[PDB]
């Protein structure tokens, strides 16, 4: 009922694989029509194949999220071919891990441009049709780094701190037009790329368990409920809110000896 | 599916009427078995009648939430008659509006005892069985006053600020036993008791609209999705988190002239 | 100049020893007249002797901070003997470390009463004269536990979370009368009572260093500047603010392997 | 004593006029040697003249804060001519007020580049010498918009939200080298540019008073104490902290009718 996404169209940026692709799966299972983009045709093609393998009829487009003219054209095409976008998930992103004193300004700027400026560009592009149709959701994928810092991730933390405030600002500016803009802030989600950090007692695995009241890594399934919730009519009075999905990390001082 | 409360038993304290009764309705619609208490039989009886009128078979008990011995006995009885409690919503509360310099220490203490100490008492009472059965949810009804102050509500703000940290602490301490403890923080919810403040352009109504990006008062239905979400298996990696349901108030500096 | 406390009278509750006594030293060095209380004459007497040994002419009174009638009488006596109180530091407190399921409600309530209700009582008692004289400062000693939870400190975290909101509320309610109410939130301060936790590489010492960007325990001298700052005319537009003095703990995700 | 800046060199970016120039005045009065930059010689020249008129011997350089190569050269020159920089205040900034749907991506990007990327560039440039000499302060001028959103200031809020996390990250990454990186977050500071908004009862003036417990606009003098505090040895264990100087705005739900 209120948690259903039946009839709704969702654009999840960068959802050819990874967390975005998993959110798309959940959205599809909730009844949503799936639209996504990536920066090259090869990724879009492989993504579409992967969606087909799961029985999901997705719609994939090649576009750089930092390219405003391109994104505007993409949204127009989506409107022609699928329909007006009800839900935007700004998921596309990069991370760099570089000691700040060693990080080239060009690289800092790139992280900011993809992770902060691009969500503005894509939000701006989808908003007119959301406003016109009378309801819209914009969900920004934030981070623990929207709240806490760490050596080597200065650009990423700056971007994610910014993305948190862009969320609150979009909520503020467009709330009156029945737009709800919120964040999802994943904790440590176990993915194949970090499998060596969990090989059997691993120091890093221990660090994560000790930081986490839930005493485990998160999963992509852990993000499905929170993501569908924020995309659904069940959260229509949740606005400008960052929903952290972290097993309690941000609530806990940590497991001490 | 993941948002279903089928088979789950929920204790909502003070749910003979008001916001708690509305949360119970939503929980019942989601499949939950409803249990509640209030401080006198007259309220419990009327509450049960109201639940019956809606086709809800609730279970009502007379207990003061500040009475630990009583609450322990109540929980034991609920276990006998209904089953082990899967979900606790600490909803029972009072508000006093008194200028701080005019507030008797006894009255400040009463607000704290009902709104802060009692949620500890009831949480403590339900936790052993949640831990033993392998999953539990504790949802504390917080407030805008968990974050922001106002003249005349010093005791209430102190209590709700405390309740926010009790939430984070329970999450921290019991997370490893698969307990998720979270908060719901309603904004301004329109109820019959504040109907005169919305009579037609009303100054107070204008103050609320100007503070709120959504440009409206909240409803009890606005709380149903957030409450079911936090009670459900869909939020199993959300822990120690206060979910504000306020149309964006806490995100917004306000509508200026 | 603006950081001077010359001519100002400061009441620091519980300052017969410990962090409060160290704050009093700093205040004395900044020019303040020192007033304090404790619950028994023996502590007040020893405190006064310790102040005299440092060349500080303090004024000590026997009063339980939870005893409103007593505190009202104490404040009246201070006004007679020293002058109207310009600065209140709510420092008196207890900590209990008890697993929540093992904590008697009486003990939870005691922590709340001393650490949360009493700062209200003492604030209420000093405010009329601050308002009448045209300026006042109230500084509440908060904690990392005003933000983060941990196993065994549920009552303390609830109290300190509450104290943070009492701070914001007093700021809100009395700001217009030129009262500034703010918090100081110490991190891990090294004191003789925790000397065994730093004996030489100690696991706990390592846990603290790893949590702290500054890579050290805090000192009481670390709190002197922040405390004098908030007591001084240099912070007259800082209000409702918790100033954390923690070497960066609350800003940092932690040192990972 | 601990609040003194005697012997210390402070770079305040953009301090040819405005809030930065006022912070520089306070720093000079506290004993600091003043260094500043601006983007054109005309501003640097006029700034230096204004400093001379007050008896302050400042050192002015022409540099764009977004120009990394230029900033690196400027810092090297400052080291030659004045000495190693002890304190950096990232003050240079712009604000644009544009409805988000009407804001060109180039303009959004410019706000981000000056207000977020540039503080990274300048921080990076001063850090090696701070680390080598054994102590440094970096103070980032944040905003109410580091926490709250408003229509028309999406780029500015995104930048200031980012700047808050850059602060916490620098604190995290460089804390161990005795760098303290903190924020100052001014509220509504009355400046000549907003004089029409205070002409006599003005609607906007009323909006500000109603939002502010202190019941007044802030002044630049209100920022002097907080700024000197964070630049001084009195705040050596304050790190990763945003010090809001707002008369209580962020603590208060607002004055209701």
């Amino acid at each position: 009922n209120m948690f259903s996404l039946q009839g709704k169209i969702a654009l999840i940026t960068g959802a050819s694989y990874g967390i975005g692709f998993e959110i798309a799966k959940a959205y599809a299972q909730a009844g949503a029509t799936i639209v996504f983009n990536d920066i090259k045709q090869e990724l879009v093609d492989k993504g579409l194949a992967a969606y087909r393998e799961l029985g999901i009829e997705a719609h994939g487009y090649v576009c750089d999220v930092t390219d405003e003219a391109g994104i505007q054209q993409m949204v127009s095409q989506i409107e022609d071919e699928v329909g007006a976008i009800d839900i935007l998930v700004n998921n596309a992103g990069i991370i760099r891990r570089t000691p700040m004193l060693e990080m080239a300004a060009e690289d800092f700027r790139q992280v900011i441009d993809i992770d902060l400026n691009a969500p503005f560009i894509v939000s701006k592009a989808v908003l007119p049709s959301m406003i016109a149709k009378g309801h819209g959701k914009i969900i920004n994928i934030c981070s623990m780094m929207s709240e806490l810092g760490r050596e080597t991730v200065s650009a990423y933390a700056a971007a994610k701190g910014g993305l948190k405030m862009l969320t609150k600002n979009i909520a503020s500016e467009f709330g009156e037009a029945n737009i709800q803009c919120n964040g999802i802030g994943p904790g440590y989600i176990a993915t194949p790329q970090t499998a060596p950090l969990r090989e059997r007692r691993h120091p890093f695995d221990q660090f994560i368990i000790a930081k986490t009241p839930a005493a485990r890594w998160g999963t992509t399934e852990d993000l499905a409920g929170p993501a569908v919730f924020l995309a659904s009519d069940a959260s229509n009075f949740v606005n400008g809110h960052i929903l952290y999905v972290d097993g309690g990390i941000l609530a806990y001082i940590g497991k001490q000896p």
